[PDB]
């Protein structure tokens, strides 16, 4: 086979998951967050896929 | 078999899921927050998939 | 076989789910947000697939 | 099998679901939100799919 | 077999997951956070995949 | 200050919400169910508060 | 301050939220159900308060 | 002062939640329960407060 | 003071939360239960305060 | 200061939280659980308080 990308790219075969991003979020696995109280300013409190590129 | 792709691509087969993303946010998953009280000025209490690029 | 994209493609065979974005959103997953309180100004209480490009 | 795009496509067989979007929202997901008091100038509560870019 | 790739790719065969992020973030993986209190100004209570580059 | 019950009493000052039942039900909370599909014969899909005392 | 009560009772000061229950069900809590398919013959799928005593 | 009560009695003061419970169920809490695909005959999916006295 | 109780009592001062209980369920605390798939027969899944009696 | 119980008593001052059971399940913690796949007749996958006397 024969393949030229300029990304990005996820090619492949008999596969159960794929993601592509660019950007950008993406959430497609099972999370579960229980919280009883959040303060302060400013706190990231519970965070999983996360990215703060502030200027 | 022969493949050429610019990007973004995502190239398979028997693939339960796919996600393709340029963005943007995209949530194809299983997800539960249960939550009692927020504050905070300004917090960022339960994040999953997050992008924050303020200019 | 043969293929030939200029992005953004998402090409497949018995594939049970697939999503394809420029943008934008999509939410096509099971969600669930229980809350009982917010606060603050201004605090992002609970975000799943997000992005913010304030300029 | 022969294919060409210019994007955005999303070509498949055998396929329970699918999604192609440019903008833009699509919802086709199940989401349940329940929630009691939101305050605050201006704090987004629950956000699943989002973006943001004011300027 | 032949393959030139730019980068960022991500090439398989057999492939139970995939990710490719240029960003950004992915949340593929189960994830369960239970708290209950959050305070300080401002603490990074519970990170999973962080990314932080204030300017 | 005196009181007396029997029961059931509920007596309070200052108090923001008060319920009481004998019986029965009382439904005072906010409460979102999304769903899908049912099926089954019989399965109690989505119960909050519940009480089953067939003879 | 005197007080006998035969039960069931529920006495206080400055309280917040009060419950009494003989029964029954009350429910006055934030509650959020999100849900995709339900099936089996008899599954409780999601039940928070819950009680059976059939016989 | 003085008390004295037959059961079930819940005597307080400046007391921010109060339950009184004989049956029987109360919720008061928050609860965020999301779920995909719920099988089997017949399997408790997710119980957060159950009594199962069957005879 | 004085106190004489046939119980169940719950007796208190100055106390921020309470639960009686004789049966029965109560559910008043923070709960998230996010969850993807549920098979066999049968098996409890996610279970946080659980009493079975079968006779 | 004098006290008698027959039980089951729960007898305090300057009290944050206070549970009496007899039963039966309280839940009043702060709990999140996420999970992605149960199978098997019968396993208890996630069981955080229980009680199983079955005869
Ligand atoms: C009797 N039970 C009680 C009594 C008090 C409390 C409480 C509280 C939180 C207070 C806070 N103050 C600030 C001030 C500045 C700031 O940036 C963030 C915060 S959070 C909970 N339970
Ligand atoms: C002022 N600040 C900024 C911020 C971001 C940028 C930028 C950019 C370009 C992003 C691209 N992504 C892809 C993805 C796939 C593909 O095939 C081609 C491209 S080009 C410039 N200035
Ligand atoms: C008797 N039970 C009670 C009594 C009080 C409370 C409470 C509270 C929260 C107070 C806050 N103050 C500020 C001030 C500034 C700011 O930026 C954020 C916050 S949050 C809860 N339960
Ligand atoms: C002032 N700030 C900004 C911010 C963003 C940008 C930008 C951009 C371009 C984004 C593109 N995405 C794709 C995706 C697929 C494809 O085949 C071609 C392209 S080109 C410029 N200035
Ligand atoms: C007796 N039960 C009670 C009594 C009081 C309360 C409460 C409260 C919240 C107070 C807040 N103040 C500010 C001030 C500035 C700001 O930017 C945000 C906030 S939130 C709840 N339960
Ligand atoms: C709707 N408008 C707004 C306005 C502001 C925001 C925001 C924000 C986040 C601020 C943070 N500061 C710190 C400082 C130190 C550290 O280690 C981590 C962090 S995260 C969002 N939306
Ligand atoms: C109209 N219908 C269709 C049908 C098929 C297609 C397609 C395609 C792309 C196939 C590729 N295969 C490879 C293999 C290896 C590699 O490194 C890169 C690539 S890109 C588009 N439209
Ligand atoms: C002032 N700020 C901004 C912000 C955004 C932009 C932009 C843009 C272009 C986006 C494109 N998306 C696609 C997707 C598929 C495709 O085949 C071609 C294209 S071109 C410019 N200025
Ligand atoms: C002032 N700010 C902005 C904001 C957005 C834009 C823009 C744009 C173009 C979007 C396009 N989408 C598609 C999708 C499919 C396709 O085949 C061709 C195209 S071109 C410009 N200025
Ligand atoms: C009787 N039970 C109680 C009594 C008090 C409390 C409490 C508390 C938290 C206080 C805080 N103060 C600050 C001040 C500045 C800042 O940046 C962050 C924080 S967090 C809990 N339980
Ligand atoms: C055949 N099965 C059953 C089932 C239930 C019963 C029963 C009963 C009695 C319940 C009572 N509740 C209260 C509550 C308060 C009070 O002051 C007095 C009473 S007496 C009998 N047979
Ligand atoms: C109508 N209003 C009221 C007012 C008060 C009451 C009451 C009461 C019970 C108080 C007790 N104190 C103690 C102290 C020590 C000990 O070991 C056991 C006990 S029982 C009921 N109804
Ligand atoms: C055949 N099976 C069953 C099942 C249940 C029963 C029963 C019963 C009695 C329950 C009571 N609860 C209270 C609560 C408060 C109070 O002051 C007095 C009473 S008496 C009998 N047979
Ligand atoms: C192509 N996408 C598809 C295809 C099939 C399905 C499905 C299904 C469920 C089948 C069931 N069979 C039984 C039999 C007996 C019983 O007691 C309970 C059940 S549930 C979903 N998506
Ligand atoms: C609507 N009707 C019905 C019918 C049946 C049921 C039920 C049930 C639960 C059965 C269990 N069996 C086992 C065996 C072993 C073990 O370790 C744990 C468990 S839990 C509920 N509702
Ligand atoms: C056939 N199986 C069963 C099952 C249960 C029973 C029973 C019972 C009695 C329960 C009582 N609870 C309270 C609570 C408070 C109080 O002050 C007095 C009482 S008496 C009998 N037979
Ligand atoms: C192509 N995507 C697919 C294909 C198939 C499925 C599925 C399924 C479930 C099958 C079940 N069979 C039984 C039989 C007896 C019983 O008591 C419970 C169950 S649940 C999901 N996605
Ligand atoms: C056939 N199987 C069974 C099963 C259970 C039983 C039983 C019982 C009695 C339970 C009681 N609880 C309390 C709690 C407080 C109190 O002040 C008095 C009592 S008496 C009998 N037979
Ligand atoms: C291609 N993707 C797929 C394919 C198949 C499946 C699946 C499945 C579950 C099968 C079960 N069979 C039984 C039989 C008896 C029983 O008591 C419980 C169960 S659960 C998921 N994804
Ligand atoms: C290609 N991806 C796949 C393929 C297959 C599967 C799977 C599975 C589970 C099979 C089970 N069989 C039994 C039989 C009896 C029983 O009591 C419990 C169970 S659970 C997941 N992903």
């Amino acid at each position: 086979k024969k393949g030229v990308v300029h990304g990005v790219a996820t090619v492949a075969e008999k596969t159960k998951e794929q993601v592509t991003n660019v950007g950008g979020a993406v959430v497609t696995g099972v999370t579960a967050v229980a919280q009883k109280t959040v303060e302060g300013a400013g706190s990231i409190a519970a965070a999983t896929g996360f990215v703060k590129k502030d200027q």
